[PDB]
């Protein structure tokens, strides 16, 4: 039995149940024999008796088995409006772990949605409009986008909602809210469908076969839901969901999460459209993200080139840097910047106090090998840094010399200080047996604890810019030494 | 007016007044209410009697078809295969509006597969290519196999607008053009404009009788702008060129990278030939995918090359940190810098002493080069692919070194790391037959591949392959890495 002590390793790929909005037949790798079936196959497909040990041809008929075998030559195959008795079923077909899984549901959207995002020319504009578009088109009560942080936490970066709902915009949930196996399954599958968070699960018969093997439902869209997540949704009032996974650089960037406060499942044709939309969204996001990065790096290069040209006509470089250092804050996101040269401090924005800087400089001198050194958790490196964490919890240090402990220092505030949460601190949630852990309020509190005394991480882009600055300043120092 | 070699650079190829004979064309007002012009063959092709101009579109084409076409104009020219005409027959129709004119183009329908299926089969056979080279090599073979043309080439445009034949699939009896170049002037600016605006250009018959658009010039003195009409007739100049080659027909797919014309996939046939509209739609889809995949592969290759350079320069920095004598280290190491970017030679000029590796100017030539760079550079990288143009005397050694990229090593001494490239003609890898000759027409031998190639060679005589933006970025990284080696050296010694 799953609970809060073991939900981190819950084997959610092998639950032994499906959701009730479809039925499932598992055959051998050659689609010759029925090995397992969901208990609701009889009712849904109009079949009698234990289906296990009947041939696929027997159960499905000659035509359908032929058509499915053909589809299996060609991601699960999605076959809307297949003809069985002359009825229509939307069929999903795949093979995994030497098992053929057939899923049945009783039977230009993509182009229209894509056309409404393809002209977005910033990441911000893309993510803002997508929740609104998806909500209107797919008819869910709420649509959110989460962006995963470096530590795996999710940030709610976009939201469209019914006017009567509470807001989660600007909120974060901890990494632990989505277990590693769920993340694996959100990388492997574009869509995750939950038709009813209070729907009675349908057993796969048998759950464990004569060889002792569970049925791996990793790629089955009907796979049942963890009791943990069902309780979480029930506490929220959510009754149904569908996520579209967002893939950037071959990895899970985040989710488009659609939540409904009553049961809901989109027809397979619409799901296919949503999947196509998701692929386009991911690719457009990646392209916009690349452009933003390029522009930011080019901005830094341009600024540093201006600095190099400026410095060429200054006899006193220390003075120039005392007069100029504040401008370096524009190179990358930061809340403060400062110059530590010849044991003299010059600060701008949110920095540690004057008297704290020696200790920091000493620490970097010990820890660095003459390149950029950066942390988003100062107090972990330097316990006494805790006192000023409110002002400066993260530091990036650019060395100005290999023989002297002189630095250009960038700082960031504790991440909780920069929060822009649109939600309602008064909003409370009912709970079930597992208690308040499974509520947005507690999730948010847990996240805050995970990032206490910490700042926003220095990204790979931030570090590239810092390295550009380091080398630019080396050049300033060198050309000065050449002349003068 | 007659086009010839003196004025073909500005031939108004958008308004020829004719179409090709493999379809017919009707021009209507912007509302598709009235027929304003038609190709002379509309009568024969669509089975219409009487002068078409002045009649309503509904009269000529039937209310149903006009209704459908009007609908399509609401939802690039629209490509509408297998449209049912008033007499029950099927026509593939291309429909667009431009310069307040609606242009309807008709071809008899054949039997065709869905475009998306044809395109998917092609795309599946390139989508797994994981280098630009592999993509480019396989695409001519695939396109030739799918489309059934006698030759398929890919051209990549050079910085100067010249085309290089970078891939070829051909009938065994044909001559090869692989590794050949044609000069920029072989494709006039307006032709380039129309290859940016139109994914496909179709020529069914380079010796086909042109069909007049009636009237060529309307009552108001206006010609019909056929910029986006697929049936638009072909310049006599190019028709002559094709005939000299023995080519009777062609189709090009434009390749768009970073919003501009990267090059073409050019299909040539030695007998009159045209693809069905459904296959043309598939080709367009393939072209779009090809362009995107190329861009992705090109980005990866660039990233790999920059990262390779950074890794090498980082190794050099770490190496230099434990060397008391940096000049000595460079004297022993400089040849390795040739691996940073494409070059035929590299050398170190320090303290009026030369060390060279590969193809470089002679020892005696280096002082003049360094003095020139010193006067021409503001302390950043300086590079040319045309040394003789900067330094007349460099002509003597252009075969060995026609291009130079100079990295300054000091702001107070004219010390440099120099990269060189041979004259581009020296690095040709032409698979063609020097004894292959071409017949000519009235315009003479200008309009032949042999003369095109000779003209190109003249345009790049004494010149090397240009130093690319990537090359220049790598050079800049090397410059600042060497600044850093010098600075840290001064810090400790
Ligand atoms: C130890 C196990 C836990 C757990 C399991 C699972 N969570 C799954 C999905 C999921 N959970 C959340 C959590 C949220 N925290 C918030 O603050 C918030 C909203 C304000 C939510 C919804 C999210 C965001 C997700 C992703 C899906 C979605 O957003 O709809 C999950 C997968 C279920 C499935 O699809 O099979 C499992 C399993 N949840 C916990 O809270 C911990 C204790
Ligand atoms: C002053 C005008 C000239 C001219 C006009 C046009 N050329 C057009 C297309 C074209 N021409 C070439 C030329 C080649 N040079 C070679 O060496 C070679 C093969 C080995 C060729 C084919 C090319 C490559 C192209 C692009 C199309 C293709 O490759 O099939 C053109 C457009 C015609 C149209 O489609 O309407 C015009 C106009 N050609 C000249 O040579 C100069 C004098
Ligand atoms: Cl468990
Ligand atoms: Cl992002």
């Amino acid at each position: 039995h799953v609970d809060l002590t073991n939900c981190d390793r819950e084997p959610i790929h092998i639950p032994g149940y499906i959701q009730p909005h479809g039925c499932l037949i598992a055959c051998d790798n050659a689609m010759r024999m029925v090995l397992r079936h969901s208990e609701n196959c009889g009712e849904l497909l109009g079949l009698e008796g234990d289906l296990n040990g009947r041939t696929a041809e027997d159960v499905l008929g000659k035509k359908l088995v032929h058509d499915l075998r053909n589809a299996l030559t060609v991601r699960p195959a999605m076959l809307p409006a297949m003809e069985t008795d002359g009825r229509s079923f939307d069929i999903s077909l795949h093979r995994y772990k030497s098992t053929t899984i057939i899923e049945f549901e009783p039977s230009g959207t993509a182009r229209k949605m894509v056309d409404r995002i393809r002209e977005a020319d910033s990441v911000e504009s893309l993510i803002s409009r997508t929740t609104r578009l998806v909500k209107a088109t797919l008819g869910y009560d709420r649509v959110m986008i989460y962006r995963f942080q470096e530590d795996g936490a999710g940030k709610v970066v976009s939201e469209a909602k019914q006017p009567e709902l509470e807001s989660f915009l600007g909120q974060y949930f901890p990494a632990s809210d989505i277990p590693q196996q769920a993340r694996a399954l959100f990388l492997k599958n574009t869509l995750r469908i939950i038709s009813d968070a209070s729907g009675t699960r349908i057993p796969v018969l048998p759950a464990v076969d004569v060889s002792g093997e569970p049925l791996d439902l990793s790629y089955a869209h009907l796979r049942s839901v963890s009791p943990i997540h069902c309780e979480y949704l029930r506490n929220m009032g959510v009754a149904a969901s569908m996520s579209i996974s967002v893939i950037v650089d071959g990895a899970l960037w985040g989710l488009i999460a659609c939540h409904h406060y009553s049961p809901r499942v989109l027809s397979m044709p619409v799901r296919i459209a949503a999947e196509m939309f998701g692929e386009f969204f991911s690719m457009h996001l990646q392209v916009l993200k690349q452009k933003r990065r390029l522009d930011t790096i080019n901005h830094a290069h341009a600024a540093l080139d201006r600095f190099l040209r400026l410095a060429a006509h200054h006899a006193n470089i220390e003075e120039l840097l005392v007069d100029s250092f504040q401008d370096f804050a524009d190179l990358m996101p930061c809340d403060g910047v400062g110059l530590w040269v010849g044991n003299n401090w010059h600060g701008h924005g949110a920095t540690p106090p004057h008297d704290a800087i020696p200790r920091l400089a000493r620490f970097v001198a010990s820890a660095s090998e003459g390149r950029v050194w950066a942390t988003h958790a100062l107090s972990q490196a330097i316990p006494e840094a805790e006192i000023y964490a409110g002002t400066a919890a993260g530091m990036l240090a650019i060395p100005l010399s290999q023989v002297k402990s002189d630095y250009l220092l960038f700082f960031r505030k504790e991440i909780v200080q920069n929060l822009n949460w649109a939600g309602n601190p008064e909003k409370s949630y009912e709970t079930g047996p597992m208690g308040d852990r499974l509520t947005p309020r507690k999730s948010f509190a847990i996240w805050k604890e995970t990032v206490r005394l910490q700042a926003q991480p220095w990204s790979e882009a931030d570090r590239e810019i810092a390295e550009a600055a380091r080398i630019a300043l080396v050049e300033v120092a060198f050309h000065h030494s050449e002349h003068h």
